[PDB]
């Protein structure tokens, strides 16, 4: 807060200049945005006999990992996190804009297209089923029931439709939104599901009946499209219920529920799903649209939103008059998603950039703290991410899932030398 993240890119294929074992010197690029638009364009040489590399006076560059390799330049740290598997590759070309993964027995995948084509893969990234024009346009959000057995996407066309992972049939269609549906969050099991839109709503539906019976926006503009939604847990207790009173009609889990808001102006809101109040507004410090907004996985009391001008904010909910960090990443650039898993947070910016910044909580505590000086770049061929999944396998470790334009799905480690 604020401070400056700044963004190294690698030759995309420099693992293979590092392993190629030449006679000759070769070489590699790190180029450094220095505002970003310009740049440093660090030559980075590997050195012949296989004897090492140099990076120049003062600079290091070394394999700290398998997959994971660390650069420091100019005093400037950066981490380089490399592709452990190509998941495009027995898939017919698309561009990806939404990814779900479930594993009840078995792992699955679901992928959405700028098309409105979804696909069902298995363990492997072999394709189990397309549901062709699922939607007349681009697939904005996938996510799995947690049944694993059900699906429901958002779109382009206005509509949310739910679909059987058996047969990919579609019994509901929840129509109502006048705009582009952004995103989507699931309640529980799902037997209500809330959706965002570019119409100012947040529309909680309940889906046996498949309406709407409820819809939220910013109390002080209705109007202000909503990008990114995000459900926390205001209390984990408890239910049938251990106080009076209730119910609100047609729905199911949502005493505790918070939906977060991230809206068009840049402001926040927050909305307690039960008693229907909207319980904080966060300002538009920088005036600009928040894009994407995401809750600490240990502490829902801190959210992480990103900004059209490259801000990645971060919030306590308790105190919202102002952020309690702000990072500047390709500033002029906007993030378009930030997503928390695995004790980090992934970020998408501009069209080549994502970057995993690792959250500690402060030694003058306690409270979680970004890693802003020391990131790690998930290195692609200038590929741009769409969206984030975490993969935790079978047994609490994990992987991210990346997905993007011109069949972009790639996979990566992150577990630690």
């Amino acid at each position: 807060m604020t401070k400056t993240i700044t963004v190294a890119h690698i030759q995309y294929d420099f693992k293979a200049v590092l392993e190629e074992n030449d006679e000759n010197d070769d070489e590699f690029y790190i180029n450094v945005d220095k505002n970003l638009n310009e740049i440093k364009e660090h030559k980075i040489v590997v050195l012949g006999n296989s004897r090492g590399v140099d990076a120049g006076k003062g600079n290091t560059f070394e394999k700290v990992g398998s997959h994971l390799y660390k650069a420091r330049l100019d005093g400037h740290d950066f981490l380089f996190n490399t592709i452990i598997r190509d998941g495009s590759k027995m898939l017919k070309r698309a561009d990806y804009t939404a990814v779900d993964t479930a594993k009840l027995q078995m792992r699955r995948f679901i992928l959405g297209t700028t098309e409105g084509d979804i696909k069902v893969l298995d363990s492997n990234f072999n394709l189990q089923r397309e549901i062709d024009q699922a939607h007349v346009s681009e697939i904005t959000k996938l996510k799995f029931f947690p049944s694993g057995e059900a699906l429901i996407s958002s779109s382009q066309d206005m509509q949310l439709k739910i679909w059987s992972v058996k047969d990919g049939s579609n019994p509901r269609t929840l129509i109502g939104h006048r705009a582009t549906v952004t995103d989507i969050a699931i309640i529980d099991r799902g037997r209500n599901v809330l959706s965002a839109s570019l119409d100012g709503t947040i529309r909680l539906w309940e889906c046996g009946t498949g309406t709407t019976i409820h819809t939220f926006n910013r109390k002080e503009n209705p109007h202000d499209g909503v990008n990114s939604i995000a459900l926390f847990v205001g209390t984990d207790r408890q239910l049938h219920e251990i106080s009076t009173s209730k119910k609100n009609n047609l729905e199911f889990g949502t005493y505790g529920k918070y939906v977060i808001a991230g809206h068009v102006s840049g402001v926040i809101t927050v909305h307690n799903v039960f008693s229907k109040e909207q319980t904080i507004q966060l300002p538009s410090k920088f005036t600009c649209s928040c894009n994407s907004l995401t809750v600490d996985g240990n502490n829902a009391n801190y959210i992480y939103a990103g900004y059209e001008n490259g801000m990645l904010a971060q919030w306590d909910l308790r105190s919202p008059e102002c952020p309690v960090g702000e990072f500047l990443i390709n500033e002029g650039t906007p993030i378009n998603n930030v997503y928390f898993a695995a004790g980090a947070l992934f970020v998408s910016s501009g069209f080549d950039t994502s970057i995993k910044l690792d959250i500690i909580s402060d030694p003058e505590s306690e409270r979680p703290a970004i890693e802003f000086e020391t990131p790690t770049f998930l290195v692609s061929n200038d590929d741009e991410v769409s969206q984030f999944c975490y993969v935790s396998d079978d047994e609490s470790n994990g992987e991210v899932l990346e997905v993007g334009k011109n069949n972009f799905c790639a996979l990566y480690n992150l577990s630690n030398p």
